[PDB]
């Protein structure tokens, strides 16, 4: 039993992670239990209570479910190659750490759209926790549900291109959550 | 195989350490073990580079040094972040993020005594900073408080006497790592490099 409570924000990263778990026990065939409940008493980040907790984020405590959960998306189930990729996805971290993503909108696209241009993933050849976080970043650009930000997908194709392929990579684990989903319309409201 | 770490004006302290401790874990496996894959890290000093660290695998990676040791003890198996049941072990994970957070763009000189007593409550009731041993949290604060309690500078004497936890757990952290760092020299250099 483990407990993530959250407030504005949700936890979409961990919510997928958890949700793609999920689905791995249910195509295998002890089992780990991880909640999220919304508690309007924290501001903008995550509190994981283990059954002591502790304060996280979704973009870093997704990395602790990965570990925990084993569904190969920043744990590999070569070590240098693994280890090569968790700096990668701490670049990706870095590079979106304190900034307003609606105000550096244009830069952030201007570095993903010539990334994508040769590379169908953001790291490596195969879908990965740095796929997914930046998905959910670019979710509000990209997914096309705002009438006003259709301009992003029509300059930046690479993205589009990218964008797509992950939607379809989630939809087995994402798209029936109905949770996840509520969610992503309230925070494109 | 090989690893380059590339550093400006910082030394890679956390990520020295935890090679030394790998380095003589392998000197005491050697030297029992006689029936029966070493990996070479290395600490280049480049004039380009601020204040993070530079990574080369032989394609490279920006990094920290308080973040990329966490991939060393993953690569080297030192047994200070990943544990060599498991859901103690992810709580710990997220206690060193804690501390990493608790000192992520902080002046440290300006925040010295807020920064004091809260690590020294914590310590009061607490031989470590996490869990019952040693751990990566208690090597990368060792090293942001070395400057404050070692006693090198004559100015900031002032803190060991008024928070004794701390001074207690960095008499302790500073004993543990003797093996390890005491005989480096080169760490040692930086060390008093750093506090001049
Ligand atoms: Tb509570
Ligand atoms: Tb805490
Ligand atoms: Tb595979
Ligand atoms: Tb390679
Ligand atoms: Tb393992
Ligand atoms: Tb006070
Ligand atoms: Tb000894």
């Amino acid at each position: 039993k483990i407990n993530i409570y959250y407030g504005k924000n949700y936890p979409f990263l961990c919510r997928t992670v958890f949700n793609i778990y999920q689905n791995n026990i249910k195509k295998k065939t002890k089992e780990i239990c991880v909640n999220f409940i919304n508690d309007k008493t924290v501001v903008e980040d995550i509190k994981v209570e283990f059954v002591n907790s502790v304060t996280s984020s979704d973009k870093i405590f997704a990395i602790n479910l990965d570990f925990l959960l084993k569904t190969n998306l920043y744990y590999f189930t070569n070590i240098i190659t693994n280890v090569f990729f968790q700096a990668q996805y701490n670049e990706w971290i870095d590079f979106l750490r304190n900034k307003d993503i609606e105000k550096n909108i244009i830069p952030i696209c201007e570095h993903i759209n010539k990334h994508l241009y040769l590379n169908t993933f953001l790291s490596f050849h195969y879908l990965t926790l740095s796929d997914i976080y930046i998905y959910y970043e670019m979710h509000k650009y990209f997914s096309g549900n705002i009438t006003t930000n259709l301009k992003y997908p029509k300059q930046y194709k690479n993205i589009n291109r990218w964008f797509r392929l992950i939607k379809a990579l989630l939809h087995d684990h994402v798209a029936t959550d109905a949770e996840l989903i509520q969610n992503l319309k309230v925070k494109e409201k």
